[PDB]
């Protein structure tokens, strides 16, 4: 579904970032769309990239130079651990200075609120709230509820994104 | 070269362990042998390879794939004084292991570039190397930002093989 409105000759450059253990190198491998390989451009700088056809997944640690890898970026995926509350913070802070960058001021926002199979994870209306995500505007995002590690949810929240393009 | 010591028909199946944080993506990158790929054979599990002609690098963190292992590479953070105990637990643990008695042991004290850095005879007391027998071991300082001791710590490796 979303692999056929993805794919083309057009290169197709999707950001995924959040914080260390949020589940991003989990998604890119439950993506199935190849090999991940990992660079590193500087030390103590550690990149994720899935590269499949004209579409590249590329991959950070955010929270601990980043703006040459946001040229034609049309979807930023921020990952969000819904149980690590104590960081939801930290998180919201992060993802508020990447919608602040002008060079992907057009990048449509995909959430995954990840880890919901968690006991004490925070619901999608909690993620929301404390994301800020009401407070966006002129921008499409989504927030939706993901579990990394058998795949639950990946799919509908690529899908939205492949249709929101 | 120690490639080319490693280099022939027969596999070269390398391990490089260590606690997170000890360098060892960094080293990876710094061999400059091909791509680090990483897989997740199990939920939590996150393993770098590294593959090149009869060569591979298989890397993992320990703390927080044995058969036919030639060698295995301790990495510790050289600075890190609060886990080196936890470093110990782990690298004793796998020398244990029966699948692996037959493999030479390389320890990088790595981060030696950092001030406040342990030194070797400290790194290695504190490993409890010198109470490992009948295992070939060798304890070498690196830095994996600039390279700085790998290439002697692999030639060593490729030698006593
Ligand atoms: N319970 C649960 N654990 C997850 C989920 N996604 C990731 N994890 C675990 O959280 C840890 C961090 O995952 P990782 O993909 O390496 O996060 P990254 O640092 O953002 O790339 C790993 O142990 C994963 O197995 C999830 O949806 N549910
Ligand atoms: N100062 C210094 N920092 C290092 C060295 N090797 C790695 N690092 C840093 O230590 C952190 C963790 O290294 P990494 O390769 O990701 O460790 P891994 O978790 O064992 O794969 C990164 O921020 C690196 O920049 C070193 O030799 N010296
Ligand atoms: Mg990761
Ligand atoms: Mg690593």
């Amino acid at each position: 579904s979303w692999l056929s409105k993805l794919l083309g000759k057009k290169e197709m450059r999707i950001l995924m970032v959040g914080l260390d253990a949020a589940g991003k190198t989990s998604i890119l491998y439950k993506l199935k769309l190849g090999e991940i390989v990992t660079t590193i451009p500087t030390i103590g700088f550690n990149v994720e990239t899935v590269e499949y056809k004209n579409i590249s997944f590329t991959v950070w640690d955010v929270g601990g130079l980043w703006r040459h890898y946001y040229q034609n970026t049309q979807a930023i995926i921020f990952v969000v651990d819904s149980n690590d509350r104590d960081r939801i913070g930290e998180a919201r802070e992060e993802l508020m200075k990447m919608l602040n960058e002008d060079e992907m001021r057009n990048a449509i926002l995909l959430v995954f609120a990840n880890k919901h199979d968690l006991p004490q994870a925070m619901s999608i209306s909690e993620v929301t709230e404390k994301l800020g995500l009401q407070t966006i505007k002129n921008r499409k995002w989504y927030c939706q509820t993901s579990c990394a590690t058998n795949g639950d949810g990946l799919y509908e929240g690529l899908d939205w994104l492949a249709d929101n393009l």
